[PDB]
């Protein structure tokens, strides 16, 4: 875990306006707004690397309501597009969405869910995000 986090943090790409990392209170606000419980490991991801910019994928964030990756807006768009309400998007990819199950499994929903999945958000970060 420490390994993957370090890899992402050190690979962070500079941008004009740096992204902000949320605190626990901010995550609670998002959960309440969506009336859902964010899986623990997913919450850990948001609290440790959601300020990171890297590769060709831009995962969800919770600190800038005007961002195209703002979780509440991404959820609304994904759920309206067909993503099961029980799945919380972690990263948009075109019209597809990498989403997280209540138990933490990451799935890929094709504009139904495909056959590929990742054991955790960290597996996804290491094997998909860091490989982009
Ligand atoms: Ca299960
Ligand atoms: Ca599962």
């Amino acid at each position: 875990l420490e390994e993957v986090i370090e890899q992402l943090r050190e690979a962070n790409e500079p941008v004009p306006v740096p992204l902000e990392l949320p605190d626990e209170d901010q995550l609670v606000e998002i959960e309440e707004q969506l009336f859902i419980n964010i899986p623990f490991v997913f919450k850990e991801f948001l609290l440790t690397v959601s300020d990171v910019v890297y590769g060709s994928l831009e995962p969800v964030t919770v600190t800038d309501p005007q961002s195209h990756t703002y979780l509440p807006e991404v959820c609304a768009t994904a759920w309206d597009l067909g993503v099961p309400r029980e799945l919380i998007p972690i990263c948009q990819d075109g019209e597809d969405y990498y989403c997280v199950e209540e138990d933490g499994t990451v799935l890929l929903w094709s504009a139904l869910v495909t056959e590929e999945s990742w054991e955790s958000v960290w597996h996804w970060a290491r094997d998909v995000w860091l490989e982009s």
